[PDB]
């Protein structure tokens, strides 16, 4: 299939990946970047992330989400459904809503591109109605992230897909904190593109520290696997 092999054939190796984030909460300012690589073929992604204004003013976990789709590893079975390759090297937009529960909410927008060989990830963040001592703005939740489906859509009205899913995080107390996800994306080109059959995407996060890193940061890891239409 010639358009299994154009998105696709940019994803086949390691591909060096960039992350920018420009983010305002409560009218709390910060800035991330990101580098990295990802490695598609293993569903396979490595990345760093430092805070360049100082410190991060919300908790690490609450931003794992928002900082990479086209690495998912589809099954030879299901190359077909794989918007997130078949939007490439153009890009895609991935705009979110993720509900705090009894808390604020982020709002983001992203834009999902090659920049040469650079796959990159450029967002804007911004939170409202934050509690200045809730589980965010009060850096309650645990430095760890568990595992997730996360399932999507064709929304074949924007040529695009919708994604749904709820992400748990640990709270220090033992307790979780619930953050819904509402998530849209829609390709930057005027090209066709593949809309999937409903499937899901498997996450598996781990989150660690680099021990010769002063600045405030965060070592993520992820494995991503598309199931679900055997």
């Amino acid at each position: 299939d010639p358009m299994v092999s154009k998105g696709e054939e940019l994803f086949t190796g390691v591909v060096p990946i960039l992350v920018e984030l420009d983010g305002d909460v409560n009218g709390h300012k910060f800035s991330v970047s990101g580098e990295g690589e990802g490695d598609a073929t293993y569903g396979k992604l490595t990345l760093k992330f430092i805070c360049t204004t100082g410190k991060l003013p919300v908790p690490w976990p609450t931003l794992v989400t928002t900082f990479l789709m086209c690495f998912a590893r589809y099954p030879d079975h299901m190359k077909q459904h794989d918007f997130f390759k078949s939007a490439m090297p153009e890009g895609y937009v991935q705009e979110r809503t993720i509900f705090f529960k009894d808390d604020g909410n982020y709002k983001t927008r992203a834009e999902v591109k090659f920049e040469g060989d650079t796959l990159v990830n450029r967002i804007e963040l911004k939170g409202i109605d934050f509690k200045e001592d809730g589980n965010i703005l009060g850096h309650k939740l645990e430095y760890n992230y568990n595992s997730h489906n996360v399932y999507i859509m064709a929304d074949k009205q924007k040529n695009g897909i919708k994604v749904n899913f709820k992400i748990r995080h640990n709270i220090e107390d033992g307790s979780v904190q619930l953050a819904d996800h509402y998530q849209q994306n829609t390709p930057i080109g005027d090209g066709p593109v593949l809309l999937p059959d409903n499937h899901y995407l498997s996450y598996q996060s781990a989150l660690s520290k680099d021990p010769n890193e002063k600045r405030d940061h965060m070592v993520l890891l992820e494995f991503v696997t598309a199931a679900g239409i055997t």
